[PDB]
């Protein structure tokens, strides 16, 4: 919902292994306009490959993300959510903390007030848990059985209020201050 959030994505999707040149401003107009035209975020293969190709030229249409697309695995009309695919992409690439956070909170801060609800947290945790294959999921600890018990706990951690709201700072200071949340929000 803002060019700023585009920057955070630049450095992130940049160190990953690709190399997008489009400044953060471009992703801003493209992102919104992209989800604005689509229904809610459902895209097809013929379309995704085109986005990953332009976003990352020197990287081969099958370098890293090649696996991600597999994890999701379509299952209806041959389409898949894009927003989730993105968040998943970013969250898990393995990197600093506040980097993926401030980006996640800003990503949900579309254009209205300036806060995020529990249901939103769950959506994210669902994006990563799904990003994981039912095979590597058996290795995860027991305190992560499902995005439901994992999101609820996180909420009872920095939320301090059942079904409440988190502000930009709160969210950040919530993961940085408490190590648990940080380990319950940033992938493993
Ligand atoms: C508000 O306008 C949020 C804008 C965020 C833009 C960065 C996300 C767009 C890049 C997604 C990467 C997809 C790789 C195929």
């Amino acid at each position: 919902g803002n060019s700023k959030s585009g920057a955070l994505s630049k450095e992130i999707l940049e160190e990953l292994q690709l190399n997008t040149k489009f400044t953060e401003e471009e992703l801003s107009s493209w992102y919104q306009s992209f989800l604005k035209e689509c229904p809610s975020g459902r895209i097809t293969r013929q379309e995704f490959q085109t986005i990953y190709s332009k976003f990352f030229p020197e990287a081969d249409p099958k370098a890293y993300a090649q696996h991600v697309f597999r994890s999701f695995d379509a299952n209806s009309d041959g389409t898949l959510d894009f927003k989730e695919y993105v968040i998943a992409l970013h969250m898990t690439s393995a990197g600093k903390t506040n980097q993926k956070l401030e980006w996640a909170f800003s990503l949900y801060d579309v254009d209205g007030n300036g806060t995020i609800s529990k249901n939103e947290v769950l959506e994210i945790v669902t994006a990563i848990f799904k990003m994981i294959s039912p095979e590597d999921t058996k290795h995860l600890p027991e305190d992560e059985n499902t995005p439901e018990k994992r999101a609820e706990k996180i909420w009872g951690f920095f939320g301090k209020k059942d079904d409440d709201k988190l502000t930009e700072k709160e969210f950040i200071e919530g993961t940085l201050a408490n190590k648990e949340i940080l380990r319950l929000i940033q992938f493993e």
